[PDB]
């Protein structure tokens, strides 16, 4: 459903996009990161260029997140990037520093943070006057990935932010982890108009070393595959016994720490693209978009006239004041055909034609990217009406999606019916008893005919009687409901 709009010359010649995003969705995912200068590959497998206009979008995410953490008086540290073998151990996806002359003990880059911290972290926590300490860095990442590498979502190389937190109380730190999961949620929804789903991750999917971890489940219906958006692991006290993180509570006696560690990455910005865009290129929602609105003055090879000049600086100065991001074209090397089919392709939410009727009426013509709505509107009224537009562009992009989403998840209840609704391109909600050996043949079964827990829901839509409701799976007592399906 992402070729309904109607498309120009411009947009269906070799500048704009060739594949059609859902039958040929890596092409177009491709073209779709490259032509909008986002991406550029790199000579070593796995890495990636983070060009300026995909590395702002991150930069948002930055200035949001980092912001919303502060409230809850989360510090920033650095930690370094290399770590001892004997740290690292109390393993193939981690890069190994082994020269220099080699090294008599090979140092590793870090794929984390807990084997370099948390020896710090014994250190600087000793009675429960200093509890809570919450620590936080934004540093870039390495993960040797075994699978075919994907930009955004499955990179060598990712930037990330990752939160550790040590609590006196597991009741303390467990309200800490749901804290971190709705902030990360409010990331994908209210920052990047991305539904994800709240939930719990199974024993079999939880951080190894962890007690209770959380996560939100993003998915692509194109593709027919599940993405994990972000975690927060509630670590309880297995960490902390392993690195001797333990404080003297009140009354005297020894405890150890109760520790919660969160990361959220660059791979929410590939579930956005996946999201939003269409046939065009890029999609980007307001708040995100390194340009809201693309000034384009109807002119070719010609110089721009003293009119236009001045019409399209008082455009830009209202909005500018107007705390909307704007930039104008009057480069007369391209049509203006080019210049539509361009900022299209990289996904400027807004673009304004201006023409000499638009002066004469001291209007300008608004067309909107992701429905091509067309409008006057006078310039009197651009300072209230355009941030408007760009509030009902942001929850458009989030409605549309969301109602994808919904779509895309189907209850079962037996496991006869489960096979013909994965290949449909769509999750399944099933009633399950949660148990690591159930998991263990659901994934071996939809294999040899795989699909995982992707999350315990938070919010259970559907009922379960006590006692008599089954798991769609074999034969045990269902907790509740889980959402299944395949990832990518
Ligand atoms: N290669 C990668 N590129 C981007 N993000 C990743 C990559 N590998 C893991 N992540 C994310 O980093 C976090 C680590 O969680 P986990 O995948 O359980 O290790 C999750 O939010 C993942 O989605
Ligand atoms: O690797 C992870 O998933 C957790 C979250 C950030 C720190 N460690
Ligand atoms: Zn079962």
């Amino acid at each position: 459903a992402h070729h309904h709009h109607h498309h120009s010359k411009e947009n269906e010649s070799l500048l704009g996009i060739t594949a059609d995003k859902i039958t040929s969705f890596a092409d177009w995912y491709s073209q779709v990161i490259v032509k909008s200068e986002m991406i550029e590959y790199y000579d070593i497998s796995g890495c990636y260029i983070l060009r300026p206009w995909s590395y702002f979008i991150w930069e948002t995410i930055q200035s949001v997140f980092d912001q919303k953490i502060k409230q809850h008086d989360v510090q920033n540290a650095y930690f370094p990037i290399f770590v001892t073998q004997k740290k690292l151990e109390t393993s193939p996806e981690v890069a190994w520093v082994t020269k220099s002359s080699d090294l008599a003990e090979p140092i590793a880059i870090r794929p984390t943070s807990e084997t370099i911290m948390y020896p710090y972290f014994a250190k600087w926590i000793r009675s429960h006057r200093d509890l809570p300490l919450k620590i936080n860095q934004w540093t870039s990442i390495v993960r040797w990935e075994f699978k075919h590498p994907t930009p955004f979502i499955r990179t060598r190389e990712f930037l990330w932010q990752e939160g550790h937190t040590a609590h006196s109380t597991r009741k303390e730190a467990l309200e800490m982890v749901d804290i971190i999961l709705n902030e990360y949620a409010s990331i994908y929804e209210d920052l990047l108009a991305t539904p994800v789903v709240k939930g719990t991750k199974s024993e079999n999917e939880k951080f190894p070393g962890g007690d209770i971890t959380k996560s939100i489940e993003g998915f692509i219906p194109e593709i027919g595959r599940a993405v994990q958006a972000a975690t927060s692991h509630l670590l309880g006290q297995n960490f902390s016994k392993m690195f001797g993180v333990e404080f003297e509570d009140e009354k005297g006696n020894k405890e150890y720490a109760h520790q919660t560690s969160w990361g959220l990455t660059t791979r929410a910005i590939g579930v956005m693209i996946m999201t939003h865009g269409d046939n065009k290129g890029l999609v980007l929602p307001p708040k995100v978009a390194p340009v809201q609105v693309i000034i384009i003055p109807i002119i070719f090879k010609t110089v721009i006239t003293e009119e236009q000049k001045k019409i399209c600086n008082e455009v830009e100065c209202i909005l500018k004041k107007a705390g909307v991001r704007v930039k104008i074209d009057d480069r007369s090397n391209y049509t203006p055909g080019w210049k539509y089919n361009h900022w299209e392709v990289k996904g400027v939410c807004l673009r304004f034609e201006v023409g000499p009727r638009d002066i004469e009426k001291r209007s300008v013509r608004v067309v909107v990217r992701d429905n091509m709505e067309k409008m006057d509107i006078p310039i009197s009224e651009l300072e209230s009406k355009i941030p408007k537009l760009l509030e009902e562009f942001q929850n458009r992009l989030l409605f549309k999606a969301k109602q994808r989403q919904n779509e895309s998840i189907i209850r079962v209840d037996t496991f006869d019916k489960v096979m013909d609704t994965l290949n449909q391109k769509k999750m399944v909600i099933a009633p399950w008893c949660e148990d690591v050996s159930c998991e263990e043949e659901i994934k071996k079964e939809t294999a040899r005919l795989a699909m995982k827990s992707l999350c315990i829901p938070n919010d259970q839509i559907f009922k379960i009687e006590e006692g008599k409701t089954k798991c769609f799976f074999c034969d045990k007592l269902a907790k509740k409901f889980t959402l299944f399906g395949r990832s990518y």
